């Protein structure tokens, strides 16, 4: 499989409200087998300089992360679109900040991959 | 006269509680001759991938700007050593979002330039 969508995209948005993320995948991702987190990441003093930066950061991260060492976004998910797409959908409005997405999942075609998708929320859980 | 150094600098900041912006100019700033105003940028439906991009939106702003065509920042500004460092004090804390500051100078030698500064806030206001 491989990601076809994601919104929001690789990028700085300002999105005011945020309190979802989608996946689109190219193949039906296999339910239990197929898990997405998602985290807050701290930006190092004097920030970061462009989304490379942000995706050399959140690389590092994975569906067996620990959250106590990192600040994880609370969030449920759920399959649809015959289970190509995912919807994660935040507990509360998601605060400006870099995040990263990242999952590990089984495709319909018996292969499991994974990755990741970072993006900058430089609006807030409300509109300025 | 040329901008030294900003803070916050040309970057994704976190910066929870931001409320001034300080700017180091290469010469003395003229006071009354000198302004400086701040915005909040509006980036576009697709958000922008770099801060180049961000540059392109600040680059067309000025101090001769229309306040009602724009979301500007509330401010008061300072200047100290020796008049070459300018502080610009946020009436209240900074909401995130991408900002840009703009100027036009007189410098003691005489001279008038004009320029921008731009920045993401990616933190709230604590
Ligand atoms: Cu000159």
């Amino acid at each position: 499989a491989h990601l076809r969508a994601a919104d929001p995209p690789e990028a700085i948005v300002d999105a005011a409200g945020l309190r979802e993320i989608r996946l689109v995948f190219s193949e039906p991702v296999v339910d239990r087998f197929s898990t997405f987190r998602a985290f807050r990441l701290s930006l190092p003093e004097n920030g970061i300089r462009n989304l490379t930066q942000l995706n050399t950061l959140a690389s590092e991260l994975g569906v067996d992360t620990e959250e106590s060492a990192h600040h994880e976004v609370e969030l449920e998910s759920d399959l649809s679109s015959q289970s190509a797409e995912v919807t994660l959908h935040s507990d509360e409005p998601l605060p400006a900040g870099a995040y990263a997405v990242v999952w590990r999942v089984l495709s319909v075609d018996g292969h499991t991959t994974t990755g990741f998708h970072a993006f900058v929320h430089a609006g807030g859980t409300a509109s300025s």
